């Protein structure tokens, strides 16, 4: 019912980071907001703006794609508990996987300028100057674009601009409030 | 050299070799002498070509942080003692060696001048940055980085543990040295 659906999805899932129990915690809350409504883009953009206080029209996009694997317009219920296991309790890899997807606008397997221009500017002129910082500060091949080794292999040096890149991530403040509401940690 | 290892396992604080490993530190200590007495320039060689560091600021905070007499030269003890949280800290360890690192003046504040130094060494670029670390950092919300700001931030998020800077050695770095001075 609740419990049965809790069972399917902790079988099923690739979600790493919740329990059982938390996963029929965030199926109750999926059914709370929609009641029987599949999740779509508006109610996404809602949940973002309201629980985790992302203002930027293309930032949301860019989430709701990322929540969005099977790109059928709707986030099911797998990709509710998947997205938000990342999303909250994301390990670095997971993070910065998804902060890929995120940037990558065209799904080219590279962060060119212009995509890290438009990018950087709605997470938060110094925003060329960290386009250019970035690139500079990264790739083996200076190519002007940053494959998904290039992005994922330096930052791991260069810490404070995973979080220019992690505006796509919930603040602190945000997920420990969602977290004690619905999960209750 | 035996002798001198028990003497020196004995008295120092050092917490992660054992008195072997403290014997081969002291003989490799011995084989990069240069003069009489570590100093800043071997110092510097040894951070270069053993642990790829290239930036004269965080390599001088470094040397900074090991020689804690401020004499300018790293003593056996000094050395040993640094290389323990250097190779092998914890992470309670290695944030408070990576606070005294970027406390540049020592003042027990990493300020935003600070921190624009540090990631200078484009200009609007840094600014933002400084700005960014604040806001995931500076939870007191004075502008500037106590050791309560900061080390809170790291448990968090310990990416941030070298947020400003390259000052510990990375995993490659560390294995070569642990082989061919101490045997892996
Ligand atoms: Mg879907
Ligand atoms: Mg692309
Ligand atoms: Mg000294
Ligand atoms: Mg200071
Ligand atoms: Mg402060």
């Amino acid at each position: 019912k609740n419990q049965k659906l809790a069972e399917e999805l902790y079988k099923t899932s690739c979600q790493k980071h919740f329990t059982k129990t938390e996963v029929e915690s965030l199926i109750i809350c999926y059914k709370n907001l929609l009641e029987g409504l599949k999740m779509d883009r508006n109610l996404f953009r809602d949940i973002l703006h309201q629980k985790f206080n992302m203002t930027e029209d293309l930032l949301m996009d860019r989430v709701f794609r990322a929540f969005d694997k099977d790109s059928d317009s709707y986030i099911s219920l797998t990709e509710w508990v998947e997205g938000l296991s990342v999303f909250l309790r994301g390990t670095l890899d997971e993070k910065m996987e998804y902060t890929f997807t995120v940037f990558d606008l065209n799904g080219d397997g590279y962060i060119s300028r212009e995509e890290m221009f438009q990018m950087l500017k709605t997470c938060l002129e110094g925003i060329k100057d960290l386009v250019e910082i970035a690139l500079k500060k990264m790739d083996h091949d200076h190519d002007s674009r940053l494959s998904k080794k290039d992005f994922k292999d330096a930052v791991l040096i260069e810490p404070l601009l995973l979080e220019a890149f992690g505006k796509c991530l919930p603040d602190e403040k945000s997920s420990e409030i969602f977290e004690y509401h619905v999960l209750g940690v």
